[PDB]
């Protein structure tokens, strides 16, 4: 006798912000648990899979696009986009003009990708390096939700990226 297979989703899902603040280490910390304190700036774009055991039921897959800070400047981020259920958008706590840089990549995500039914795609926003006026942010900019993060310390990550799930499903 054999257990019935369980469900699946596949996501593909973003993860964009200035140089800099944090994105390579978030995936690399929910993916590998692993940290490094050396910065090697990502090129282009790096790849990671996730495997969530949602429920007893369910297994959740996550592609993740780990996309370079400086391609918001460049023409490669619709491609790049194509296909992406859901998105980080990342800062640095310490460094506030990262935070300004938040706009301008929901806006590029925004109008270079949307769900299938026009509807915007799920966004979480993470305040990241925070082991070193939000609410009404993510109102305004039509994120789903925020976390304080740290890939140094691993806090948040798991929760973010469940909620983010979360409301893909919901929305589906
Ligand atoms: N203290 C602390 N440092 C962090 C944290 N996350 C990343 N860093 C450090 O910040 C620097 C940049 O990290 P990256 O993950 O490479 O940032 P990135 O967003 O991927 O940068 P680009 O790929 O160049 O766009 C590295 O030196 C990391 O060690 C964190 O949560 N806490
Ligand atoms: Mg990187």
């Amino acid at each position: 006798h054999m257990q019935a297979p369980h469900k699946e989703h596949l996501y593909k899902l973003l993860v964009i912000g200035d140089l800099g603040v944090g994105k390579t280490s978030i995936i690399k910390r929910y993916v590998h648990q692993n940290f490094s304190s050396h910065y090697r700036a990502t090129i282009g774009v790096d790849f990671a899979l996730k495997v969530l055991h949602w429920d007893p039921e369910t297994v959740v897959r996550l592609q993740l696009w780990d996309i370079a800070g400086l391609e918001r400047f460049g023409n490669m981020t619709r491609v790049y986009y194509r296909e992406a259920m859901g998105a980080f958008i990342v800062f640095d706590v310490t460094r506030p003009a990262t935070f300004e840089a938040v706009a301008k990549w929901k806006n590029d995500l925004d109008s270079k990708l949307s769900l299938p039914n026009g509807k915007p795609v799920s966004v979480v926003l993470l305040a990241n390096k925070c082991d070193q006026k939000m609410d009404q942010f993510c109102k305004e900019h039509g994120f789903v939700g925020w976390f304080e993060t740290s890939a140094k310390e691993n806090i948040n990550i798991d929760e973010a990226s469940r909620c983010l799930v979360k409301h893909i499903l919901a929305n589906e």
